[PDB]
């Protein structure tokens, strides 16, 4: 169904462009970090919850990355319907354990996960997970 | 002002991600090559009258474009209502002479513009100029 050469595009990067829906219809773009399940084939980011009119986040979860290639102007975008954890509230409830399986795939064993846990928890931290529906782009090619 | 952080960023570069809005209201994104005019606040930027994007801003000229800062992690987004013009349709038409122009602006003086404004009208090409209407995001200092 998708096309390989966007995948592996996904695959060699941790960072792309977040894209929601605010309450009026427009996209709200961001940098953000991210962790592709190649397997499961889908990605994963932390925020902050959404406040404002970035909050309509919650009614429609329709969201898309853009991650960059190595090349000139090679991308590809990943589609989908995001899931949302309910945001951290306690340093030790089921969000925050999510977030450190999160850190754990992204950067790896951190050095202080207490400091973490409280850090989620002070940003009202979700996890989106958003299980990939439709892959296009720009696909690099031989370099 | 604040504000003046967030244009540097635009200013120090020649490419960004371009957000349209699909005719469901979900987010389509691509990156873009522009030309940012500090003396009336604008983006301009080249597209194909063909191209997913250019249809979605036909029916809804709303637009966004985020930026990356030198340190490829901060960030700054413009935000803004589309103005096109007709697609290309004569070599010598003010389309044409416009996309001369912006030509002029991001790569230089062409070698053969008669190639150049065949070449405009073959492929549809329209000039997209984005009024710089609100800018948010998080310029260098601030990740």
């Amino acid at each position: 169904v998708f096309d390989d050469k966007l995948l592996a595009v996904i695959s060699g990067n941790s960072i792309g462009v977040l894209a929601t829906i605010k309450h009026d219809g427009r996209p709200q773009l961001s940098n953000v970090q991210y962790h592709f399940d190649p397997r499961k084939l889908l990605i994963q980011v932390s925020i902050a919850e959404p406040r404002a009119k970035t909050r309509n986040l919650r009614r429609d979860p329709r969201a898309s990355i853009l991650v960059d290639a190595d090349d000139g102007w090679s991308y590809a975008v990943a589609e989908g319907t995001a899931q949302l954890t309910p945001p951290a509230a306690a340093p030790d409830d089921d969000t925050v354990e999510a977030l450190i399986a999160l850190y754990r795939n992204i950067a790896g064993e951190h050095s202080d996960w207490d400091d973490y846990r409280q850090a989620m928890v002070t940003d009202r931290r979700v996890l989106l997970t958003l299980p990939i529906s439709h892959v296009y782009g720009l696909p690099p090619g031989m370099r």
